[PDB]
């Protein structure tokens, strides 16, 4: 019944990009536009300058002026390379023949969509990501849905969420506009330095001549995305035997490092950037053998190597101190040496863990078949007398709830997200 007002469906059939909507608009791809042969088959541009890769995707006029003027809904995923919040002009998608129809840019922290009826005269509505929380760029998928009844509210929601709403005003004489193209392109200066390109990335692009309501879109929202597979911090698959930078959503300050033999927690100084710290690699134990894909009940075990050897993270035995709260069932994760014989002691199933504007995944403490879970995995401040302390001191370390962890299940300090090492 929702597919029923689709009108447009722009997506990667071959190795070719189409309509298949079943209006047959046609699809006419540009300079260096690179296609993904593996799911999402995500289509690729860039601000290059080159060849700039530049899709135009040209409507039949009649479908456009029969679905436009009422109410529509235009819905996708994106991501963008490096989405800064510095970030200058941009124009990523236009429908804009003259100087009406609609147009989506990308400005400092903002995705921004606009209905343009003349060249004096807009209506915008964005979506401002949290800087707070994004200091190397907002660089992870996600889903788009602006929806727009010219009788009514205009709004968009990113990843199934409502993010504005607005009145929409008289915007008599808008005339939409059957092409619409994609491509990178900077607004006209004011900033004024040639900042490095960034790339965007594209899948499942569609159109629908009805306003679409929360709940057909967060149905649409998990309609085309594998729930069940983590995905690392930027929204791609998450793989095993693939170097990653493991994060906890609490303390994204931080990086990974080790003392003796105990992994701890310091702060970053490459703040705009995920690089520092120790690398781990996620080893599958139980799982889909036909993939290197990560999916949620999977049974693994990390590995992190540090000098040139090669250690497991690992859950203590030793009771844990701390200045405030109790020792309830609290272990830290330490590394050991490899035993080349999979250790109880190393154990954890994975499960998927996404929130609106981030990608992470809640790891617990389970045995070989994982059909006993113990606890789950968490992070905070403890003494220690480590590498040389003759005197106990704090520190940050991530640990593993035990007894009865469903008290933590809802806590963001359970959240872990994986980097991967560019």
């Amino acid at each position: 019944n929702i597919n029923d007002s689709k009108i447009l469906s722009l997506q990667n059939r071959k190795n070719t990009l189409v309509d298949t909507s079943g209006y047959n608009a046609e699809v006419s791809e540009e300079g260096d536009v690179q296609l993904n042969p593996i799911f999402p088959f995500d289509f690729k541009l860039g601000s290059s300058g080159e060849d700039r890769g530049k899709v135009i995707v040209t409507q039949n006029e009649n479908i456009v002026y029969n679905s436009m003027y009422e109410s529509f809904s235009i819905s996708f995923w994106i991501r963008i390379n490096k989405w800064v919040s510095n970030l200058p002009g941009y124009t990523i998608i236009d429908s804009v023949k003259n100087n009406s129809g609609w147009s989506i840019g990308i400005i400092s922290n903002f995705l921004v969509f606009t209905l343009k009826q003349n060249e004096d005269s807009e209506q915008s509505i964005n979506f401002s990501y949290d800087i707070s929380n994004n200091a190397p760029g907002y660089n992870k998928w996600f889903f788009v849905t602006v929806t727009n009844n010219m009788m009514g509210n205009m709004k968009i929601y990113i990843n199934g969420k409502l993010i504005d709403t607005i009145k929409v005003k008289e915007l008599t004489g808008i005339n939409f506009s059957k092409t619409i193209t994609f491509e990178i392109n900077k607004i006209p200066d004011t900033i004024t330095s040639d900042s490095d390109n960034i790339n965007m990335w594209i899948r499942d692009f569609y159109i629908f001549a009805k306003e679409l309501d929360g709940k057909d879109i967060n149905i649409l929202f998990n309609s085309l995305q594998y729930t069940n597979v983590v995905k690392d911090y930027w929204g791609n698959d998450l793989r095993y035997n693939k170097e990653y930078y493991m994060v906890n959503i609490d303390y994204l300050n931080r990086y990974m490092y080790a003392n003796s033999r105990q992994i701890v927690f310091n702060t970053r100084r490459n703040n705009n950037d995920f690089n520092e710290g120790y690398k781990i690699i996620i080893k599958r134990i139980r799982g889909n053998t036909n993939d290197t894909r990560v999916r949620g009940g999977d049974i693994l075990y990390f590995d992190m190597t540090i000098n040139n050897k090669a250690y497991n993270l690992f859950m203590k035995n030793e009771t844990m101190y701390a200045d405030n709260h109790s020792t309830e069932d609290i272990y830290a994760i330490g590394l050991r040496e490899q035993t080349k014989d999979i250790n109880d002691n190393i154990i954890f199933q994975i499960q998927p863990m996404n929130n609106t504007y981030y990608y992470a995944s809640q790891i617990f403490k389970s045995n070989f078949n994982g059909e006993n879970i113990s606890g789950i995995c968490s992070i905070g401040t403890y003494r220690f007398r480590l590498g040389g302390d003759w005197y106990r001191h704090n520190y940050l370390v991530p640990t593993v709830k035990q007894g009865n962890y469903a008290s933590l299940l809802e806590s963001t300090s359970t959240h872990w997200g994986f980097v991967p090492v560019s």
